[PDB]
């Protein structure tokens, strides 16, 4: 599978039938249809920079992984009763500044999106077990609006030159991803899924109301990563965002 015309999102249903499920992500958040909930508590994140471990080029994107053997880095509050353990963060982008984000707000598309993923360590023993459970994963999504350069993305961007081609990986340590989140943590939440195969409907999404910035040049750095293996003709990672999917009766709740 991929994001190309032949094996792209529109064709994923052939190999992964759940792509046409009733809890698929991303979605378009229509603010006039969101339901306020006083039951929702503020989001609380506490990450230990010592848990940062490695950065990897996976062909269609790049991931920054964290050690998840204990609860040194966790997410709590919001619609959760259990604490979720941080395990990875990555981004999605488009071919030009005009698109790139996965989620949209009132039909508006942004240039990129940051995803910070966690798994339920209170109920499960590992990521593999939790990934298929309805309450197994929690992902924070932050919309990235093109504008001024974001200095907080510096360490991440400077690391790409060491993992330019598919399969390359390198140590990525002493980093706290909470520094990438917006100043305000007001959010929207809804029951969804992984945005790429296997597309499991096991994700409770936390979408931030406030966006963070990114410059046109920083976006160019994401797009310059290569999807081919070392030695082959270079093929830039042009885009990796999935189109929004039908809400199918789900309700998006707002913490504000
Ligand atoms: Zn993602």
């Amino acid at each position: 599978w991929g994001y190309d015309d032949k094996n792209g999102p529109e064709q994923w249903s052939k190999l992964y039938p759940i792509a046409n499920g009733n809890n698929q992500s991303p979605v378009d958040i229509k603010t006039s249809e969101t339901k306020h909930d006083t039951s929702l508590k503020p989001i609380s994140v506490s990450y230990n920079p010592a848990t940062a471990k490695e950065i990897i080029n996976v062909g269609h994107s790049f991931h920054v992984n964290f050690e998840d053997n204990d609860n040194r880095s966790v997410l709590k509050g919001g619609p959760f009763s259990d604490s979720y353990r941080l395990f990875q963060f990555h981004f999605h982008w488009g071919s030009t500044n005009e698109h790139g984000s996965e989620h949209t707000v009132d039909g508006v598309k942004y240039s990129a999106e940051l995803h910070v993923a966690h798994w339920n360590s209170a109920k499960y023993s590992s990521l593999a077990e939790a990934a298929s459970k309805a309450d197994g994963l929690a992902v924070i999504g932050v919309l990235m609006k093109v504008g001024e350069a974001n200095p907080k993305l510096q360490k991440v961007l400077d690391a790409l030159q060491a993992i330019k081609t598919k399969g390359k990986r390198a140590p990525f340590t002493n980093f706290d991803p909470s520094t990438l989140l917006p100043s305000s943590l007001d959010f929207w939440t809804y029951p969804g899924s992984l945005t790429h195969p296997p597309l499991y409907e096991s994700v409770t999404w936390i979408i931030c109301k406030e966006s963070i910035s990114v410059s046109s040049e920083q976006l160019a750095q994401f797009r310059s990563l290569l999807s081919n293996v070392e030695g082959d003709n270079a093929v830039p990672m042009q885009h990796n965002n999935r189109p929004t999917q039908p809400l199918k009766g789900r309700t998006v709740r707002a913490s504000f």
